């Protein structure tokens, strides 16, 4: 068990899938390098920047309480109890940043609403979370999957992919995502050959059995995926084992992640993926690349990350001059949303501070007893330009506390020796794509 | 807001859907007469009987803390906080009886496992709840829907109903129930014409739109339903509005309930339903029929129940001689499971009492600090003959804390002037049915 507790005048809770789900029985597995560690560090980086900002919360130091979810909603609920213990060692929590997986964000939201704690997700896209009658303290820097499903149905309609197979991860992301896709597909006269579900529970079929079901309909060469990152790897690995070749059309769960395709680049060649439209935070790259196990002792998972990333041991022995750089690192696509989520919470607290304490820069008596209801409704639904790092760059929430439906379309290609994801299109309300730039496995 | 707090040496928590979900926005609606009030009263009756029993917990008085779930998992979580407050006015809770809907039992279980509180459901049939790695403190007097789905697929296979439509309630009961059915159907060469989902969330279609989808496949005259009681009424009402005629094959969600069919008996004629194999508790009938608003003041919802049931007001004025009797009352099918769940908890506590306090009948020092882990694992998985009321009548749990897969098959018929559900078959591991006794709408 591990955590990050940095004391401050106001403390922000944080939830990241630092570790994957453990195999068989174990709660926690391997370190999730890109969607775990990087995202965690993007929150720490944003907190550091805000604490250096003389225009945003001067006189109010932001502390943190960051916990691992181990990519499980059950594990995340146990961890989330620590954020509410001080309302029932435990510190008071102003707001919560996370989680990543929609199921954990849902579980956490069910608990947090009972303590009027505002919650901002930087990656949870389930349309379920747009229900304000149920998730009254929830907001997100990301859009609902109502739009991603539409974007995917429009891609198939554009290429006349009228007879397709679907595979979905069981849970809050995959099931509602594919249900939304199936409605949009039907409105566009797109038929579904087979609809498979994957996941761990006793009711699911094997990944090899799912691949066998996909090959049983050779007519459907395009497979639409609304799946989790961990489930996506298992499916590809299964496709690779039986040398199954399909044109994968995948949601943000896969996105532009190299971890899903490393080792099985052949079986995933020509894949079309979506990811939320984002731009890299250049200052984060500088910050992340400067981290090493000798200077980073506030992150208790950093040593495990380092040993996994570089295939090492401390006390092959880890070389002292090992460094995170452009040769072994790429900024995770949703980092922009993590920084924006921390900044959204900061801007809402600054505005409440300037309203309730006009006489000081400090946490006045009128603000010591924080009103989560008012913080959420009267402040958090605000407006700001993307955090002192950016060249619609405004951070805001709609009536439902959601971000804007903007996606980038990617194609898994070879470029020039190196396998990568090339941006080949965009979706904002309509689909735009550069068809000539796409490589489909073998030509077409 | 209302509750039942009866102080005792050991207190049992209780969760019942006393009220339906409220329309539009309101949390609570009409009183749920049969699956709400009757079930609540069956727990109170069992507690009264145990407190009169000189062989089961003599010297240990059983108190209660019974709350309304308003047929919502969100509402049930808020109410369940009251059971754990005394571990964080609030009383200590030995075990929890409920809930009814699988989604509420799931939400409650997520919370209770964190406080090592044993939970026994008398009606939650979701196969999800058999996962002991996730629901480690959960047991139930009822079986998982792995069996009901099989029982339903075997009924269709028996009648050569090879091209059917399905309708499922969104949520933990309907979705996994129909997913299990779809696997069993496929193993029996049964094809699914259309698969509709119903429910309240923003993603679901109208009940009228679902009926329109069913009529669009006239070939599929048999419609399989894995749906909640409240959703079942809405679907029938919709079928009745457009005079849609189908052969309904429904899960226990519909069961042998008259409330689902009252007013729309014509559209549901010839329906085949399943319900868990049970026998009425004769002593409960005596107890329930003796209740009136002048003697029942421990139940704060009884006055609302009385006014709804009899179309009354207190201070048409309610006639003082109004009585619950065989002319206006029938024992709810799952009452046996409520009494057994209370008795299961009592027998586990008695056995722990006799093990830790052999010297007394009282709650000794070695038992004042209750160990929920040991209570669940070492005692609750026990053996007893159905509570001093019965003519396999044993109350026990399998390795997964589940009851036995035994179902009764019913047919909605006219009998002789009166519309009712006639038992026409049974499923225990194989299907047995009396085909000649079945009335299908118009002859066949
Ligand atoms: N959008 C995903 C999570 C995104 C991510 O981890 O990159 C979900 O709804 O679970
Ligand atoms: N078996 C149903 C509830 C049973 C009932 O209320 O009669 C469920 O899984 O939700």
């Amino acid at each position: 068990r591990r955590e990050i507790k940095i004391e401050g005048d106001l403390v922000l809770g944080g939830l990241f899938p630092i570790n994957e789900k453990g195999t068989g029985t174990e709660e926690c597995g391997r370190i999730n390098e890109d969607r775990g560690i990087q995202r965690l560090e993007a929150m720490l980086f944003a907190i550091d920047e805000i604490n250096k900002d003389d225009y945003l919360l001067p006189g109010v130091k932001l502390g943190v309480h960051i916990l691992d979810t181990c990519s499980r909603d059950t594990y995340a609920l146990e961890q989330s109890l620590e954020f509410v213990r001080a309302s029932l060692i435990p510190l008071l929590i102003a707001g919560v940043i996370g989680g990543s997986y929609s199921s954990v964000s849902i579980q956490v939201a069910n608990l947090l609403r009972l303590f009027q704690i505002p919650q901002i997700s930087y990656a949870s896209t389930s349309a379920k979370l747009s229900d304000k009658s149920r998730y009254d303290y929830f907001a997100r820097t990301v859009p609902p999957d109502f739009y991603q499903a539409k974007a995917m149905a429009e891609i198939l309609r554009f290429f006349n992919w009228t007879y397709v197979s679907t595979v979905a991860s069981e849970g809050d992301y995959g099931e509602t995502g594919i249900e939304a896709f199936e409605q949009e597909a039907r409105l566009r006269n797109i038929s579904i050959a087979t609809a498979e579900k994957v996941g761990r529970s006793n009711i699911r079929k094997s990944y090899d059995s799912v691949i066998r079901e996909l090959l049983q309909k050779p007519n459907a060469r395009v497979v639409v995926l609304f799946m989790r990152s961990d489930d996506s790897r298992e499916l590809i690995a299964a496709a690779s084992r039986a040398n199954a070749s399909f044109t994968w059309v995948a949601s943000d769960g896969w996105g532009a992640q190299e971890s899903i395709i490393k080792g099985s680049e052949h079986v995933a060649y020509g894949a079309i993926t979506l990811e939320l439209a984002s731009q890299p935070v250049r200052q984060f790259d500088r910050y992340f690349q400067s981290l090493n196990p000798y200077n980073n002792h506030r992150n208790p998972w950093f040593r495990d990350f380092w040993e996994q990333k570089f295939q090492c041991s401390l006390q092959r022995v880890c070389d002292k001059h090992l460094a995170i750089d452009s040769s072994n690192y790429e900024q995770e696509s949703k980092i922009m949303f993590v920084v924006n989520a921390v900044y959204a919470m900061a801007h809402a607290l600054h505005k409440m501070q300037r309203t309730l304490c006009p006489n000081t820069t400090k946490l006045c008596d009128a603000m010591k007893i924080l009103d989560g209801k008012k913080l959420y409704k009267d402040y958090l639904l605000k407006i700001n330009f993307t955090a002192p790092f950016n060249p619609d760059s405004i951070v805001k929430f709609d009536t439902f506390g959601d971000g804007m439906g903007r996606y980038n379309v990617f194609n898994f290609q070879n470029v020039g020796g190196k396998y990568s994801y090339l941006k080949v299109g965009h979706w904002a309300e309509t689909l735009s794509l550069d068809v000539n730039s796409i490589h489909w496995s073998r030509n077409s």
